């Protein structure tokens, strides 16, 4: 029964999962100063021209954009990655006002929204058993800001009308997560967590510096979401974000 209110939020968590007090924690601050360059990493491969999506789902905590995860069809490649992970669904958080929503911080701004594109590794076979490895996951964010209009997340706002509230699903098929990248793949990576419960210590984040710029209109049509189910009393989704949690003995490595 967790959520983001104040009674099932996310200082309540770590009750049904204590690892939401561990060691690996995320989302954090990015401290822009600190980070260091790793003249080691490589560029990210990026590799969507065979993304195949299917439906996009309202769970009660944000909306997926599921992927066909059958076959390498979308993967990531590369940066701080040993082989390959396939893309199985995105998905945001985003709040109330434009100056929150992000659940990583930079220098402790926070940016109206973050995308997460959410990749397996596939020398664990599956995503559940991925999830229990310590490189299961790689997990690229991008930062939202307001200002003009994302092109390539209009047919993503154009369906949430279709699944205000929770359970709710639409088909969503031929969408090209292409259109949501910024230009530069600059990026930070660290050691990391899922940033819902069950919290497991399973992701190398990959933050891209280059935040893209959506329109107020878009984000605001994130905002009539509903959290809660059809016939239910209206609470509307927004501030779906965990904070930053304790670094603790990690290093944010910067790819630029
Ligand atoms: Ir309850
Ligand atoms: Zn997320």
């Amino acid at each position: 029964h967790w959520g983001y209110g104040k009674h099932n939020g996310p200082e309540h968590w770590h009750k049904d999962f204590p690892i939401a007090k561990g060691e690996r924690q995320s989302p954090v601050d990015i401290d822009t100063h600190t980070a260091k360059y790793d003249p080691s990493l490589k560029p990210l491969s990026v590799s969507y021209d065979q993304a195949t999506s299917l439906r996009i789902l309202n769970n009660g905590h944000a909306f997926n954009v599921e992927f066909d995860d059958s076959q390498d069809k979308a993967v990531l490649k590369g940066g701080p990655l040993d082989g390959t992970y396939r893309l199985i669904q995105f998905h945001f958080h985003w709040g109330s006002l434009d100056g929150q929503g992000s659940e990583h911080t930079v220098d402790k701004k926070k940016y109206a929204a973050e995308l997460h594109l959410v990749h397996w590794n596939t020398k664990y076979g599956d995503f559940g058993k991925a999830v229990q490895q310590p490189d299961g996951l790689a997990v690229l964010g991008i930062f939202l800001k307001v200002g003009s209009a994302k092109p390539g997340l209009q047919k993503v706002v154009d369906v949430l009308d279709s699944i205000k509230t929770k359970g709710k699903s639409a088909d969503f098929t031929n969408f090209d997560p292409r259109g949501l990248l910024p230009e530069s793949l600059d990026y930070w990576t660290y050691p990391g967590s899922l940033t819902t419960p069950p919290l497991l210590e399973c992701v190398t984040w990959i933050v891209l510096k280059e935040p893209i710029s959506v329109s107020s209109e878009q984000v605001l049509k994130f905002r009539k979401l509903n959290f809660n189910g059809e016939g239910e009393p209206e609470e509307l989704m927004v501030d779906n974000w965990r904070p930053a949690q304790p670094l603790k003995n990690r290093q944010i490595k910067a790819s630029f």
